[PDB]
């Protein structure tokens, strides 16, 4: 009883939509599709190869981690979303406030992705540090969120007579980095980013298994599942390749004025699928320079909905305003907690009395649906049978590998981020950190209302 | 010490950025914006005028909700997210989990403005119903997910024992609707939605202040700084009218192509503020049809941003994909816990030893802003000095007067929303709803992967 | 309120065998009464009890309802009163009561040591959130308390509290570095009063601070104090205590008596005992005179606990070198009288239905006639009941014994010398600026490993 | 991994200390020691035989141990500073305040060694009697102290009904005296106190064992400490045999009119060892007859202190008052949680700045070691590498034999008491015990003050 997500592609196309993709506009990219497929089957990025080091490596400080009542992850973007994503689509979100009995024993995890002072605050008072583990990650073995939130965790294991080295677990390159500089010189426990697998590819990669498996996901079945996935990306035929399809839909959308990618998910446990989602099309897609070096600041801006509470928000928005979006769903059917809602007596309530809570939800997500076909507004939905590991790490595949093949359509590298460097240069700078010396000039113009 | 928020647009304008808004520019619209602003002052919408009766009807029950160590508000979209944004803006993100004491005897809020079961379920698995208060808010008095949440609720305290009236407090139209029917026949206690203020625009009514008063927060000095902010909003001189520059510049770039208003707050508890900048943008500037009648397909996307983590997902693409976006920037200055970041002895780390986490936080924020100048990508930033109900009271109201003038120069009613219609009687209708008949065709093209 | 009983009676003869005399009582009355006025005529500073110290301390009674715990970052004379405060007048497992059983008062730890241990797991017992440090060092600069507030403020910082809002500074109103600490930062603070040293220094707000918050009647520890230092300004020594104690103390030193035992029968007076055990050790233990001699003065104070210390000294004070004066601390009535139950045996008859504090004092009794059978000079304390007007009598009353033991030894009884050389190498090993002491590799190398 | 202790006598020697102790100084009694050790070795005190009935009778009552959550010892000096200083020395200072998981299922262990009963009724209040285990101890079986604080216990269990037997464990002579009689009537579980072993020498018999044992102490551990301490004991080279140079140069001191022994311990968890050589010195060296019959008066008082905390009360006095004291030092060098002192920014305390608060403590040591040296005050060292019961075997092993040995030169005899009966009578008398008759006299001079 592992099943696929089922793609349902329809109200992308003509005459499911006014407006929509045609035959000819399928055959216009075709032989192109089938390449980025043939490139990926020819020359697999690292990020698809599930390496059994990944989760060996983790299961191998499982011991050691049920010492732990608490996982703090400091991480970041491609080092922190993923931890986040696998913990609120694979465990209740009332885990972490849970007894330990009521979580079987497997440890809270708590992700501190961000330098804000209320955020760290805040899972500080919620932890016991003779307790916590703190896992510390970066690629780069120096990216400054993660050093700010390591020197915390540091300095309160040390003013309290703990050994850093009894609750730290620093996970970054094998070889380069002050991360694992620190590893060598004094002895830390560590896992490996893959030197090949870039933080927004990383989720299956030590990255995000060894918070997953703390709490008590089984990464086993996370890996089957992107496995799978993987295997049903490598199809040259594009009707039986659902990260193909993704790809040419958006690939032809995209050309067609089409500027926003919108995920609304129809679950409160899946918007940090989203979010990773987010980062890895506008982080991999949003380039200013092709693989020819010309200038062609391409992208679409993925933007995160939350069904139904966006339709309270957003779905006036997406029927009536501009037609710049495609709007993917995800449904899932089944729920952990089946509420049934009363009947109260009320015959205003008839409607709803004894039926399950969840069957309005998708009656909501269906009438979502048909509301934007009739407002042409182009949609596809991706459907889960349940929240299951299976069904996230296909769900992780299927978009890594669609994010791959819109990358070769659209002729720019999808595994780098130049753009970033420049913020990073200025705020070093203003932090006063040797070598980094950008001056902000004094403005001309100053448009002030204070 | 109550101050106002400062705005600083000048990365709006050329020279700050190479393709800016001119002098000329502004001339060409500033007409329009003072009459937007004079209509405001002329014909004052009710959401303005901050009646006092807002406050007191919601004090007046301050002695019962002290019977409470909960409340849990039952709304979606207007009556939920300005819970949230509250909730989350101006109390401590632990909140909930922080003892009575802690609390100093103010109450939890938890908001379940979504039919996720996994939502209600968690909610429920966190609270005694014999000390919690269920505030059931719904303008219409018949909003499908506010229903199905009462029947829930409704029914465990009926299968319990508890009496409705002693767990439940109503807020709705005071005349029409299901359920103000059912207060007046029941004899709940209750508050009112007011007739002329819109869900979107009613988070200072009593539906804002409600939870807000239970969890001990200043709904007066929340007052206070919308009273303030209002009047400003209403200076017919524009340089000083942080509201009519808000839309006169927006206007002018989503005539040059800007589709996107990006909101990006550099800081966790502000996070629900942009969700509710969400719902009063895209609801209430989305229109199909003008004023006139005309077709017109309006609008601007609001899309959420988080700083720092967000410049490890969208700083990429902001800087280097198309340049559809105005970014306005959170920033606040001084937090409630100022984490000192340790010296860890680490030569590598000396620029961040001893400096306070939030120091890095506002570096990041003034990097990545020159960053998006130098690639002339149009912000601005509103700077809060802390978090408090003066400074968050100020937001709203700014926000809601600069939707106001954006309709006016849109030429578009921004205070009703159409295009939800269509997807609810599709819903109802799948749902059995007597007197809904809307019938889903089958498709002739179907293109799935199953 | 009744004032402490004396008994010296077990010092002279014939109660004992080789006992003071009146021949040696009329040898130094005339010095003693000396003593007495000058004390009277120029008092030191420790006997004025300022309005001002318990102003100063309640002054923050209601910003300390804020703290569940105070924690003393202090040492010596800046930590032990606190204990001894804390011991004798609340109960022993007042740290480990439940709010509600302290009545809202707070917890007291002190933390008068560097060993991490000690630290750890007073810091494993605190919810920083909820505690209040009372940093206390008279010069501003004692290491161990640097040391230990570094830590406190540390953790502070790492967790986003504000100093401010939990720490207390406790240290000279002008000179030092916690003083300028709290004149640059803003700390709340409380004064060691510029004339007060460390030992003499419990009843300023050094102690008085942590003795309010855990909910000790320190208006009644005064009320006492302020009674004994009258009795010790009576030139009539039959009436008083402290010269009494000075007189037969200064005599039997000067007759081989080379230490002092004080034997508390109450596990909560131990901490008066070490308060005491640093009084007179760093106050009498003097190599020079005040005439610049050298004379090596000193009588070593022993700490014992009865009916414990039967198990472990008694051999020894009864048969062993005539060297020690033994002083007995008494209490007679306590807070939790426990019944010693009949369990039907013949054997424990004589215990049947007895209090157990009934024990307890026979203990007492039949240890210190025994030592008088044996010739061992000694006196007794006998308090009533374990109050802060007892305990105020106390501290007053041993205080103004050493002043006037200094006095008649002829040294100075308020500095202390002989801890400088220890410090300056210390630091010199700790690579502090300035410090340069080398020590010597030894010719004579004695190691067995 | 196991050391041995490290034994410095170098301070107590010519010409490190001017006065100091010379080779002529050894030579006069070197034949004595070394005859003190052949008696040793010869005619072995029980003590030093560490049966492995010791071990395996308390070994044996572990699966019934394991029921309960609390040890409460009622025993008083032998039978009672052993059970502190096991426990103060080997589990943290807060053991009996860490919850039960913390403490990995082992027992809390509470000594009640006096009948103060502020004492008692702070134990009962901390303990729940439905999971306590009393070891009532008293090698005679009739110990007052201990009759009391069983009378106490025992009716405390009668009343709940509960059945002593299994709540109760009895620790004395195996044939002779009221306890042993209990245990043969009532069926209570037991262990024996050895014949031939005296109270102060029992710490390493089922005396001090079976609390040790309850509270997860290696017991083991402990006795291959003292077996190794007890075979260096019997080294007839003085050189490398540290109980016979200790009693060797006390013995040369105590003769130089050093009237008092001081160990000074630098560590809070070592205090109850000190306060366990302070019964074993004083007892068995504090004797008005010696071996002849000859009064001798003998004895060196032991002198109990803390460091560093005793710097600031006792230091003055043995720099510079009266030369009788001969100085111990106890310095562990590792401690189980190592508190970093943080940087605060200071100048001030660069001094201190990121070293470990130990490193503090161990230059205090050093210190006052070395002002005491320069001062002509005689001092040793013992050297422990950490708190383990290994070396803690070490000590009490080599203390036990040291001892032995100074009693053999002092020509007394070291494994008596005889000047605690008087006392005894006198307090049975007062407690009108039958055949205890005792009249107090009243007192020719009175001198009192009320
Ligand atoms: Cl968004
Ligand atoms: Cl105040
Ligand atoms: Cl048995
Ligand atoms: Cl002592």
């Amino acid at each position: 009883h592992h099943m696929s997500l089922k793609f349902d592609f329809s109200n992308l196309f003509e005459p499911n939509i006014s407006g929509g993709l045609t035959d000819e506009d399928v055959k216009s990219v075709e032989e192109k599709v089938t390449s980025a497929v043939r490139n990926f089957v020819e020359n697999t990025p690292d990020f698809a190869k599930l390496d059994r080091s990944w989760i060996d490596s983790v299961k191998s400080l499982e011991d050691w981690i049920i010492n732990f009542d608490t996982v703090v992850v400091l991480g970041i973007g491609g080092s922190g979303l993923g931890n986040l994503a696998l913990h609120y689509s694979l465990r209740p979100l009332n885990w972490n406030e849970m007894t330990r009995e009521e979580r079987n024993g497997y440890a809270r995890v708590f992700v501190v992705d961000n330098v804000d002072p209320d955020l760290m605050s805040s899972v500080l008072d919620r932890i016991d540090p003779k307790t916590t583990l703190f896992n510390v990650i970066s690629k780069s073995g120096s990216t400054a969120e993660v050093m700010a939130t390591y020197s915390i965790a540091r300095g309160i294991l040390e003013a309290y007579g703990l050994d850093p080295r009894e609750h730290m677990l620093i996970t970054t390159d094998p070889e380069k980095g002050f991360l694992r500089k620190l590893v060598k010189e004094e002895g830390f426990r560590s896992l490996e980013v893959p030197p090949g697998v870039g933080g927004r590819f990383s989720v299956l990669t030590p990255v995000g298994l060894l918070s997953a498996m703390a709490e008590g996901i089984d990464i086993d079945e996370l890996h089957e599942g992107a496995k799978d996935a993987f295997e049903k990306s490598m199809k040259e035929n594009i009707l039986e390749n659902p990260a193909a399809m993704i790809a040419l839909t958006h690939y032809l959308y995209l050309n067609k004025g089409k500027s926003i990618s919108v995920m609304m998910a129809y679950s409160n446990r899946m918007i940090y699928l989203v979010d990773w989602y987010r980062q890895l099309w506008a982080e991999s897609l949003g380039k200013r320079y092709n693989l020819k070096g010309e200038e062609v600041f391409t992208g679409q801006t993925p933007v995160k909905a939350l069904g139904a509470t966006d339709q309270h928000s957003q779905i006036q928005l997406y029927n009536e305003g501009p037609n710049d979006k495609v709007i993917t769903f995800l449904r899932v059917e089944n729920f952990d907690r089946e509420i049934v809602i009363p009947e109260t007596g009320r015959a205003e309530l008839s409607y709803l009395a004894r039926k399950k809570l969840s069957e309005l939800l998708l009656a909501e997500q269906t009438g979502t649906e048909e509301a934007l076909r009739e407002n042409n507004r182009p949609n596809m939905r991706v459907t889960f049978d349940g929240l299951t590991p299976y069904n996230v790490g296909q769900f992780f595949a299927y978009y890594e590998a669609a994010t791959a093949f819109m990358g070769y359509l659209l002729e720019i590298n999808p595994f780098d981020q130049p753009g970033v460097e420049l913020g990073k240069k200025i705020t070093f700078a203003l932090m006063g950190r040797e070598g980094y010396t950008y001056e902000i000039k004094e403005r001309s113009k100053k448009v002030i209302i204070e």
